[PDB]
């Protein structure tokens, strides 16, 4: 009875979901990845799989033939179809769910491709509009049914965002907030400065040697995912020169006259596999791997007040890659209780 | 009639104040470096002002002596006495004003030994205590008579976010505020993860790969500069690894209800050479070489609303090492009219 | 008077050599851009114009129109021809040479299409094959004649090696040589991991947090500069995390036994504007800006000997950046004495 | 049964052979660490046990007394003396070896002080002279006999270098040859640009954001490991920005006319665990965490040819930390062979 993912463009989250699944698999959870889908040369992709600057090696044999992936003597078939109701991984490979990481499906429509090639349910890894539920595990998997056949698992900031919020809004109340994330780079930014694909004159810049402004949307979607905080916050990046590891800082103007302690105390009652209470003075390097969507801060929590009004900055660290990652596996699970 | 500047310490920003006082000199202004005061080989303080990693070649002709650096035929005396009372730079070089870089003399008791050389004034490039006063120009310099001997220029930090603070406070009143800073990294962190005099468990780790969060001073410093302020803000710094460039978030809850079009209207009021409005969208290397103490970012403000309450998000770059150091060559420049 | 230029493809060099000629044009010399062909929209590339992360802010005004750039108030019009015969720059802009920097136009056959648009000649920005001249400024373009429409300008490696190399030919005699370049990484590097158009399993890897080793043809190519030392070499790169800023190792066995110091007073025998004699302890930041096509470094000028064998590195820095752009300038003024 | 390990000097080297000791004491290796002397508080030094920005976060419970590092529940004493004469570990804790890495002691007579407090055998972290044996592991650890009091592991760069040479040496014999070595840059070097103890003008530089050249000795002592080599070879390292990870390259002239894939399948028979022969197209980040002192790469070997004259370039990875720290321990599990 094992739950089986198809993998629908093998970048840089393919293939740590591919390796958190394998992980997961080999700690006796009924998960695996039966199939990928992706225009790439395989053994391009396998040596990907293999080394990866950041997560580091992967203790496995990998190899590839003409179209597959190797991984301790197991084939995984890698399909190249541009059109995702053609990939014939339900028949061949036994597929329930596909985790869908293109880019080139990110909406309700789109992404009903899988469903005409007979896949169970799609979990999309990207933010994909409001006709589809935004699901942070942790936070609000319990609202998905057996009619959802198509989610979206927001982005990774919202990810690291939500299960703060989440918690300060059931203990406290927030009336309004505003975010920042201080964010790795990430592979869609310039090496060196140069035209980028839309004219964005920031996406444009260097991004290993600028603190880069970024717009994002986490913050004003937030009632996507916590109905009763909608249109209360919003936020901003900025991309600094670390290549994962990144940072949400949230003021917030709370329901309720608070200390650093009580908010801290908060925090670490919603302690969970989501959301991890890490009070050691970590720096971003040690959150590279961690599995949790968020990991709180108590060291930088700051309660700033002045008569009557009270500002309250909550800081929680996330792996933008791996955390987000996890998270949607988690997401995956549940879709077997569907 | 010049204004002749001793500097005691030639770190990176004597050196830097050196470079700025003979840009001014070449633009006619009245001040001069007469000599210089550091325990370092000449030889080796001459290279270091020649090449910069980050500010570039002096465009100079630069050599030593054996207890001189020459910059185009002109000596600049080198002494290397550790007690301030004993460099003769006075009687020998006709020293009016003094720049304390060292660390060693940053209180308003210890840097007296300057005036014990017969020194006129001394402005401590640092956060000094509060028995003196903290000048950031364009904001209080006025405050400053004939009877301030010692000064403080405050912090880099300070001198970023006064400016922005101190018009914001005229035009709408803050209630309360918190700043972050995405600041560059500095000369004291670590190179890789080693134990640091004072035994801090994130000052010890590598900075030029980590987001390092860091306490900082210049929110809660905020009432020695604009004393209405005093016990309104708090903030803290996330060092991210660029080598020079930093920027400061303050979030607010103002006197009245505002837009971000009205609150960078404001903004470009108070332009000035120590305050300038920044909008074409710029990132963190285009700021390197900037004169000014605190560059707002228009494009970087944001207004939060929901209900009655509303949160004022405003971003000011710094070139936290020029920006700091042109901001207290001004300050020297004032000395004279005291 | 003036030679007129057109760009084709306004990349980083293109950008460059705008920049280059207009300083070079302020100074008296007889040469203008007079017209740009790219198909990126005008407003991104004047961003781009005025502001670059390594090589500063260009001290100009810069805006844009709907098909041109604007620099000090002076109109450059912005061509958007995929076809280069199809380009009005002779006729409607007086271009004379076409600095041809697009990657699409890199052979004798391809760029002859300018030339059906009546420019006189183009100088490609990259090595293109053997049937037309590689020209490396200071060391043959006397080879040049006015049969010569279409010449090469090699790559920045190339630029780099052959004047260090040349004169150790004529002094010493080359019999073997061998490269090695540590070079900055580049554009179409990847930020983080990822597949590479081509399938490379290196040029895949993040560029700014690896030493990448890459293949190189500088020195093979070097018979088709120094007819004499063809064969003769061969070399390769490590791509390591600067954003520009590179340096070229040789190690040969020369025709006669030599010392290191007969060696750097044989290099500073060749000194000018292409090859710089640099003793001054320099580190890569240092070399950004400069504008030789190589930088001799004498401080890391070794002769191994052991018996009757010998071994002899030499080492040159390189702006791979604007070394190379000015070369190539170097060489457009060459093109009006022929 | 166990041989017991004091390590004097708990810097980056002597916590990775912690680490590393650990590790093999898992593994059913006889050999653990009992006792670390070091004036760094304890709490300090625990953390930076645990949590490590370059080789990842310890898989053990960390935490410390006022004289001790606890790990997983087990106490190691931390002495505090500045005087190796005076640490007392011989008798209470059973210090058989000393690994000696506080620079304080890299002379044979400095380190017989630990002899004097009842210490079997030093093993020195780094080139001590001549009146010593320097060991690399795999290469002439059989030198070693029973008199062999105190002993040097040379440097990082030797245990990187002296593999592939001895490989080379024996098969086809060296005639000369030079070294470079492009090395991540390391805790003595400079964040920012400024003065440096020594006064070294290339040490004085950013470390992070420049290639700067640097002087090195282990070509030079190569006579030392390999007495045939003597006077035979020299060298320089490049520091780049990466924070480990290393490569070193060797330029040389052999007995014999030799091919790239000769060469190749030479150094593949002296495959070992100090010697890895790694062809699957590496960069520097795969390197980090690799247990042997030099991991050859097939890839990068060249062989050029010009008449009767070759000139044969191999390279050589390797983690100056971790290949250098396991090449220690190594040698210290030879010891207990004597």
């Amino acid at each position: 009875m094992t739950v089986k993912i198809g993998i629908n463009g093998f970048g840089r989250i393919g293939r740590l979901a591919f390796r958190r699944i394998m992980d997961l698999g080999e700690k006796s959870k009924d998960i695996e990845v039966v199939a990928i889908n992706d225009l790439t040369t395989p053994a391009l992709l396998a040596h990907l799989l293999k080394y990866d600057s950041t997560h580091g090696t992967f203790d496995h044999e990998v190899s590839s033939t003409e179209d597959s992936i190797v991984v301790d003597g197991k084939k995984y078939r890698v399909y190249a179809e541009p059109q995702a109701q053609n990939i014939p991984w339900v028949k061949n490979d036994g597929v329930d769910f596909v985790l869908e990481c293109t880019g080139f499906y990110t909406s309700k429509a789109k992404s009903q491709a899988h469903l005409d090639a007979g896949v169970k349910r799609v979990l999309i890894s990207a933010p994909a509009g409001n006709d589809l539920k935004t699901i942070v595990y942790s936070v609000n998997q319990d609202t998905l049914t057996a009619d959802d056949k198509i989610v979206s698992a927001g982005s990774c900031t919202t990810n690291s965002l939500a299960p703060m919020v989440n918690a300060l809004q059931k203990e406290f109340g927030i009336e309004v907030g505003t975010m920042t994330t201080i964010h790795a780079y990430t592979s869609t930014q310039m090496i060196l400065d140069g035209p980028v694909r839309g004219g964005n004159l920031r996406a444009a810049r260097a991004a290993a040697i600028n603190i880069i402004p970024h717009s994002t949307g986490a913050a004003k979607a937030i009632g996507l995912v916590i109905p009763e905080l909608n249109g209360k916050l919003n936020g901003h990046a900025q991309r600094v020169p670390v290549p994962d590891g990144s940072v949400t800082e949230l003021v917030s103007i709370l329901g309720k006259n608070v200390t650093a302690d009580e908010v801290n105390e908060a925090m670490k009652k919603y302690e969970s596999p989501s959301f991890e209470y890490e009070p050691n003075n970590v720096v971003s390097s040690d959150i590279l791997g961690r599995t949790a969507g968020s990991i709180f801060d108590p060291t930088q929590t700051m309660v700033t007040t002045a008569g009557d009004k009270q500002l309250v900055k909550t800081v929680a660290w996330y792996d933008n890659e791996y955390s987000f990652t996890c998270q949607m596996v988690r997401t995956l699970l549940h879709f077997a209780t569907l």
